[PDB]
């Protein structure tokens, strides 16, 4: 509360560390469904159904331009990419399996780097 604070965690490396995670997600062989925004002119139903589209290139631009106020807002966007994927794609599909694989990959890096 006022004048009562927990000891100050060193957050000075968070930006660099989120960048490194994102590089590792970008270079994963199963990243291909997530690298660029879904083309809303060419994929029927996507625009109406997915209220907040997110992809790796859009996260990279937000990260590089100071649009994440903290490491939690960063994780929320990465998770959004996989939540969108599950919303639109059957589990038994190449893209559906890609999303589950990438979510696991992310969550382990996230825990190992920050928890």
């Amino acid at each position: 509360s006022m004048s009562v604070k927990k000891p100050k965690r060193d957050d000075s490396k968070d930006l660099a560390l989120c960048s490194m995670i994102l590089t590792e997600m970008e270079t994963h062989e199963d990243a291909w469904p997530f690298l660029l925004p879904v083309n809303l002119k060419l994929v029927p139903g996507y625009k109406k159904v997915i209220k907040k589209p997110m992809d790796f290139s859009t996260i990279r631009e937000k990260l590089s331009s100071g649009q994440y106020p903290n490491l939690e807002t960063f994780a929320l966007d990465v998770r959004l990419v996989f939540d969108n994927c599950e919303t639109f794609n059957e589990d038994d599909s190449d893209i559906g399996r890609a999303g589950h694989n990438m979510r696991k990959y992310f969550e382990k890096k996230w825990t190992d780097t920050f928890k």
